[PDB]
């Protein structure tokens, strides 16, 4: 239905990193791309986010808080797709020029998350996803983190993203024969989004320390990144921001 047309409709397309691969892969030059496509998704997101049914019907300074606080979740999330979907998850798939392999994970220096992101990818094969629920899940990572203290329009807010857990809804119960299986589906499914936070977290603790030893790494962060995540990262770092799980 429309839903579905739209989510597909407005979904990005491929974006490059620019990561020169004919240079050594160091620490310095891998997180410098890393970033760089970080900013490069960021503007993708942004569009992508403003494109999204009622988003625009956000206040302004909510759009922007959201779109701050959800991208790492928002980014890592489709990045488990791709690497589903291009190497069936035998490695994560950043971008087309920026495929990481276990050497590349351990130059990276977060070896260990990198394993929870392939962990992350996996679980798109063996829950079977299809891409509908991959575009519904999705949309509402896009509302899963917010500040403890509320919103400037929290009403507005928490209605939209009702409306959004419905839709999702809806593409569950567009297939599912029995009602048994539906509940087990949902239950599958919020508990796929849940597990994408942990990983946010970790990513977040590690670029804030990142960008604070950024000069004395010679890691380079482009200007939208070291201003999030200099600003904004440090807000969910100390709990003021908080990611909203549908189980404990
Ligand atoms: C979101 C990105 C870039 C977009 C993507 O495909 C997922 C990936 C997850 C790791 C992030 C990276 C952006 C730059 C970060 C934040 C580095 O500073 C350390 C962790 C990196
Ligand atoms: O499935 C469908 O019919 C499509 C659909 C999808 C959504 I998300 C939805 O939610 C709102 C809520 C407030 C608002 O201002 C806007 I714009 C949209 C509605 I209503 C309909
Ligand atoms: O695409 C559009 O609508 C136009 C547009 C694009 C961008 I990128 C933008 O600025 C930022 C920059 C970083 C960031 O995290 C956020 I949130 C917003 C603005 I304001 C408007």
């Amino acid at each position: 239905p429309i839903f579905l047309n739209v989510l597909e409709a407005i979904e990005p397309g491929v974006v490059c990193a620019g990561h020169d691969n004919n240079q050594p892969d160091s620490f310095a030059a891998l997180l410098s791309s890393l970033n760089e496509l970080g900013e490069r998704q960021l503007v993708h997101v942004v569009k992508w986010a403003k494109a999204l049914p009622g988003f625009r019907n956000l206040h302004v300074d909510d759009q922007m808080a959201v779109i701050q606080y959800s991208w790492m979740g928002l980014m890592v999330f489709a990045m488990g797709w791709r690497s589903f979907t291009n190497v069936n998850s035998r490695m994560l798939y950043f971008a087309p020029d920026l495929v990481f392999n276990e050497y590349r994970m351990h130059k990276s220096r977060m070896y260990s998350q990198c394993v929870r992101m392939r962990h992350l990818s996996q679980e798109f094969g063996w829950l079977q996803i299809t891409p509908q629920e991959f575009l519904c899940m999705k949309a509402l990572l896009l509302f899963s983190i917010i500040p403890v203290d509320g919103l400037k329009n929290q009403k507005f807010f928490d209605e939209l993203r009702m409306n959004y857990i419905k839709e999702l809804d809806r593409i569950i119960a567009c297939k599912r024969k029995n009602p048994t299986s539906c509940s087990r589906r949902f239950y599958q499914l919020t508990k796929l989004l849940d597990s994408v936070q942990p990983i946010a977290r970790e990513l977040h603790q590690f670029t804030f320390d990142l960008l604070i030893k950024s000069h004395m790494v010679s890691v380079d962060f482009p200007e939208m990144m070291a201003e999030i995540i200099s600003v904004q990262v440090p807000k969910i770092l100390s709990g003021k921001v908080k990611p909203i799980y549908f189980h404990t």
